[PDB]
């Protein structure tokens, strides 16, 4: 039951942000929230070209790091590589079937787009600095470590676009599939939206944090600056992306959107900082990984996971969770001259 | 069925355009067919912002048109936001989930954001002309000629859709839904999106074409100029989108990539056929509607019909079909002033 043009004619601004009549004509006059619009034109304008950064000094650079310094960029780079891949068709198939407003789907759409820009960049520079890219690339998929955090993410993806097939096909209720019997929730549905975006706004708020930190401290020690200017670029739109989830979070939680929804986000509060601090564990895990047999300047195991604990505070606050963590100061005060 | 991830390493290089192993790396550095980056390098360096284009001066012109000629320029801005409207969204929920190459999901991607630009300036333009933009914005969904178009190019995304679900849901053979004996075809499904991308290049290729000679005959006459240049940016956009199909369709009928596609191909030439004079007619019965009240300098059913008749001959010989009409010059060779 989903259309590509809903026949029938609806305010769109009285409709909710997720599981409404999904979107007919795409108009950008009129907005229910004020942030989404703000946030499309906003990224339209940071518009940017992998292809027109000049990544040449870096070859040099990355050849001559020892080995452990190019496995911490390197694993970073493929870490990267991994989350944007998936952040630039995720949002598209998981989202997009699901929401009733205009300017909204237009900012999942840019957003999504945006990161196909960035996986675009990745490319740029891997295949610029090391030798074969396929061993890299081949290697985003077999590496067990990096694995290890992908299969958590794409789940929660993955697990909403399921359960939104059978809303879509067979509605609410229990249902003969195969002789077997399949309840369909719309309420479970919502809390599935909810999660996964919960699990979107870790990945970037948090884990693409933790690798701009990695990508800035070789850039701090004047190594890969080519990369550098790629990274600030990538950060300076995942200040957005990130924006858009809280956001929609928030929106969602305040009952301010679907009333029920309110009601799911307060039923989820554990799993949701539960989601939160696994992410900040294993984003610990990967420091004590990229710094098994070494660190550099600028950057070690300790440096990171505090940085990492910093970092969640302050993203679980933006959200309404419980801050997890003592911490309080960001060790590497240095990132906010890279970041904007 | 469907994974953000797939967790198996692959040869990206050796996967069918279409229903092979979901993509998992998003990588740029190795293409199966040049086309697709290609087309994605070009997108992305035609990249303009319609917020940046001046649609003053065009509201004076448009209030002063008289009755009939309001008619036919409102008719068609309102039948070119509908297209876009379902562009902006179908690409990425029909075509994403079912594409096992890299460049092509990118290229998708890419080509459904500039269809959310489309629409975004065509409210930029209706915004900065008419009084009350609701109306027109309603009608585009109550209106019976408008809707009447739009039957269609849905049909094809939604059953492509719809089936796509049931594949990704229970795989071949046959099942049971609610007692229901439903039989998946993978054959069906591939032949739905045959036909599907069939419709989608006709859409481009010549529905929107008609589009664009109403627009720019209002330019020949230095009338709504802030809308035309629109329109070039945008039909520049459109010849990259319909080079996209036209290597879609021809790669896929041409057995260069999955032989049960070829074979499908001929299995529906005739579908084809009739599925393109149909979207050629339609445009006349469009043509129709936009002058009956009236014609202007440069325009009337008549010589547009011509044009249905000429565009369609050169796309349907472009993808291999026959040729439906007399053969001649172009009937409004000043349309190559605007196009590219
Ligand atoms: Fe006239």
């Amino acid at each position: 039951a989903y259309t590509t043009f809903s026949q029938t004619k609806n305010d769109q601004l009285k409709e909710p942000m997720f599981f409404g009549q999904p979107v007919n004509v795409a108009r950008y006059d009129q907005q229910k929230y004020d942030i989404f619009e703000k946030l499309i034109e906003k990224q339209l304008s940071f518009f940017w070209r992998p292809e027109e950064v000049d990544v040449s000094r870096d070859r040099i650079d990355y050849q001559a790091l020892p080995e452990h310094e190019k496995h911490i960029f390197i694993s970073n780079l493929k870490y990267q590589t991994l989350l944007d891949s998936i952040q630039g068709r995720s949002p598209n198939v998981a989202l997009l079937p699901l929401i009733s407003i205009p300017e909204l789907e237009t900012w999942v759409e840019t957003w999504a787009f945006s990161e196909t820009i960035h996986s675009r960049s990745f490319t740029h520079i891997i295949r610029n600095i090391v030798n074969d890219p396929s061993v890299v690339f081949d290697d985003i998929v077999t590496n067990e470590q990096i694995q290890k955090r992908a299969e958590g993410i794409s789940s929660y993806y993955d697990e909403l676009i399921e359960m939104t097939s059978y809303w879509h096909l067979l509605g609410e209720g229990t249902h003969t599939v195969n002789g077997k019997t399949v309840t369909v929730s719309l309420r479970e549905l919502k809390k599935k939206l909810y999660l996964c975006l919960m699990s979107v706004n870790a990945l970037e708020a948090i884990r693409f944090y933790v690798s701009f930190a990695c990508s800035f401290a070789f850039a701090e020690r004047e190594l890969m600056e080519g990369n550098a200017k790629i990274i600030r670029l990538i950060a300076r739109d995942e200040a957005l992306h990130l924006t858009g989830t809280q956001h929609m979070l928030n929106l969602l939680r305040s009952g301010a959107d679907d009333p029920e929804m309110a009601e799911i986000a307060e039923e989820c509060k554990q799993e949701c900082y539960d989601l939160f601090v696994q992410a900040a564990q294993q984003e610990k895990d990967w420091a004590d990984y990229l710094f098994r047999d070494g660190s550099m300047i600028g950057l070690n195991k300790d440096i990171l996971c505090q940085y990492v604990e910093y970092i969640t505070n302050i993203r679980m606050q933006a959200v309404g969770l419980d801050l997890p963590f003592q911490t309080r100061s960001n060790p590497i005060p240095w990132i906010n001259t890279w970041l904007v």
